[PDB]
């Protein structure tokens, strides 16, 4: 059925690695471990910080029968940890699971367990302004075999890396590349949709951009930002103050922040929040009009991310977030970073 | 610059087991392996079949920066060990590579230590009929980071499977197709056209959805004209008398949606040396089939794989509809014809400048 909290096994280090005095290099002395096979979910482990052994045929490395899930644990000024709706993020991890055939589990019960590690781990965790400690569970099928097939064994594990912007990023919008399409797999986080973007990426580094645009259809839609979902604040074309976002039609991850903040602005019910698709024509005439307020991307990685430049067939569009404050941007920020640091107490928060 | 044959270290194994099967279960005692890292490509090994040792945060297992190969070495009746077109894999793997940042090698020189593990484990080659040996070379990124970036780190490595007869005696079953449009393989602009392990994951669920409304492989649809592109994990052929009423065999041409597969390119080759009918490379609708089958103009339908070199496609369910595909009542002559030539070329009985001996 699903693997239990109360059967976790804790092996504790005798080699604790260094504390720091660089995003997902340093990593912590523990991580969380979960087989599966034909007779089910085996004990959860709490092991040390070792190398995985993989058969040379692993369904994993072969046919990337792989998904993992990225999410922050801040440390407030009392020096308590919470996650930042961690729930959602257990949800997502299942619904990846189930796409890949790969054994389904208890999403609370996953999630004690990755309380219970980062309560181990509990002095990696930083108290610094801005940083928090990112948590990335994943979950592979590790079947001895070629075939194509639903995995008969697969292997749940998860690590954890110390983390450290008030800096606007630069945006290569090339349509030649296309990262999802509809009735795909990019709904989902999964290794596979990653893979192909690291030759864009470094295209877009030699071209002067920072960060990758996804352009997806001949009418070129702008989908997502890398690692990112993708808003515009602007006054549209009916000329109302409005936050769009492209809605969740297959080739949009549906982001945890993304949902934070659509939920937070619809809140407050003070301008317009939709879920429409965005085109590039849209967004050129905006500019042309001077309509365009805010661009950013919200991820995990990047709470809320300014966008200033998107280079578009050989032409710099200069974006004016950074001129128009940016309100909404340091807006968001702000009430995130209270309700994440314990300042202001919310659902949201799972502490640790 | 790239590793070399030269420096080929071989560790022999001290445990040899089985020689007895299923596809890609029972694995021989030795396995390449070559790894890559700032300084370069260190010396490839030949070691003996161990598991792989990766960091949990190996960008192979997070961001699936994997690739893989599929070629098998036929034992003719002479005993000697010949490789099916092993150049074309050994492209094809070098654009995969390319394509994901992963580290680019000498063919030549990655063909060789292929040749000298096959020579090592040559009693693992059968020389029953319709049987060969699976070679499985693979290059994965080993960089320990949760960084989206090209992998400092890399890992080649090959495994071999002695494999059976798709097609037991010599007669070939034909298999049942889904054609539901709702599940997409690919997109033009893509990474279809690479053998990447990403291509592959999402498969499985359409495979099992298949399995269970009676199909047994799933025919992949493209686009709102409803384009065929490829059988599982099969390139797609159509034998009939096409709308201008001419015999042809047809298939869909690398637009990036279609894997260019070896047999494929094989089969065109072959056909187009006969010049006895027209073999062209043609974008294949189901409309286009649907009235070929009502007008009985359609003769054999079939698939080109590594695995499964011709697979007779008799069946494929389209809309709630079953479509009956008249191949095995045609013979099927050109599928039972090009199987008949490529066992010649590939277990020896006919010298030709295809295969590589080891
Ligand atoms: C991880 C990721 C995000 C961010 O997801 P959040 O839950 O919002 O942190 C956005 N887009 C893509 C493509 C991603 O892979
Ligand atoms: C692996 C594969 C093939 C087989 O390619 P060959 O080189 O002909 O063996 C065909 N189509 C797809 C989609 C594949 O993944």
């Amino acid at each position: 059925s699903s693997f239990k909290a109360a059967d976790l096994q804790l092996e504790m280090t005798q080699k604790p690695h260094k504390k720091p005095g660089v995003f997902g290099k340093t990593f912590t002395d523990h991580m969380l471990m979960v087989e599966w096979n034909d007779k089910g979910w085996g004990q959860p482990r709490i092991q040390p910080f070792q190398n995985l052994t993989l058969h040379p045929a692993s369904s994993s490395l072969h046919y990337s029968l792989q998904l993992f899930e990225g999410m922050k644990a801040f440390k407030g000024k009392d020096q308590q940890v919470r996650l930042f709706r961690p729930w959602l993020n257990m949800d997502r991890m299942l619904r990846s699971a189930m796409r890949l055939c790969l054994p389904s589990f208890d999403k609370l019960e996953l999630l004690e367990c990755i309380r219970r590690l980062i309560e181990v781990d509990k002095d990696w965790v930083p108290d610094a302004a801005g940083t928090s400690l990112y948590v990335r569970p994943v979950l592979i099928g590790n079947e001895p075999s070629l075939g194509v097939s639903q995995p008969r064994r697969a292997l749940l594990f998860v690590i954890l890396c110390p983390v450290g912007s008030v800096t606007p990023v630069s945006l290569l919008a090339d349509p030649a590349f296309i990262r999802a399409w509809v009735g795909g797999v990019g709904n989902y986080k999964l290794g596979g949709n990653y893979g192909p973007t690291v030759l864009v990426q470094q295209e877009a580094l030699k071209r002067g951009c920072e960060q990758v645009l996804w352009l997806y259809g001949p009418d070129h839609q702008l989908t997502e930002v890398g690692t990112m979902n993708i808003f515009v604040y602007w006054t549209h074309e009916d000329g109302v103050l409005e936050l769009v976002t492209p809605p969740l039609n297959g080739v949009i991850l549906p982001g945890v922040v993304r949902q934070s903040l659509l939920d937070m602005a619809q809140t407050w019910g003070e301008f317009r929040v939709v879920e429409r698709t965005i085109t590039m024509k849209q967004l050129l005439r905006a500019l042309e009009e001077g309509r365009v307020r805010e661009v950013f991307g919200s991820g995990t990685a990047c709470q809320v991310a300014p966008v200033h430049r998107i280079l578009y067939k050989d032409r710099n569009l200069h974006i004016p977030t950074m001129e128009n404050g940016p309100e909404l941007i340091l807006r968001f920020q702000k009430e995130l970073k209270e309700i994440q640091y314990g300042i202001r107490a919310h659902e949201w928060m799972f502490p640790v």
